[PDB]
């Protein structure tokens, strides 16, 4: 029904929000510290000097294990 | 249709995975450091000395700003 299409759209949008803001391909699994923005995969987060969201200096990257992780890179 | 019911269940399970594993009421927004388990809201995370997933000591809690 049309209701099925509405639910599919909601699911798709939530799943897209879980992807890296730089490559758009890998799941987010890294936090810029100390600001806390958690918007990149490990590869894309590795070379950024400053946060792509708030411009704060990145002192280090903290890896995050989330319950919503479903990619092979994060389930292994 | 039956697919509407299946999709509602998938959405419910994804939304439950986004909620704190301790209180089940508030969204996850906190990481236990250094282990990295990101499974609690700020109120439950503040009250735990050990990670509830891996039992590692919590040195400190990092707030996470997620696209959620
Ligand atoms: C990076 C995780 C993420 N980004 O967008 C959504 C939606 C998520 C899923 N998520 C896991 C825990 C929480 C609060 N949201
Ligand atoms: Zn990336
Ligand atoms: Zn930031
Ligand atoms: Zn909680
Ligand atoms: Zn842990």
């Amino acid at each position: 029904s049309q209701q099925t299409r509405v639910l599919q759209e909601k699911l798709r949008k939530l799943k897209e929000a879980m992807l890296c803001m730089v490559c758009c391909e890998e799941e987010i699994n890294s936090t810029f510290c100390p600001c806390g923005h958690t918007v990149c995969c490990e590869s894309c987060a590795a070379q950024l000097q400053s946060c792509p969201v708030c411009r704060s200096r990145v002192e280090h990257v903290q890896h995050v294990y989330l319950p919503t992780h479903t990619s092979l890179l994060n389930l292994t």
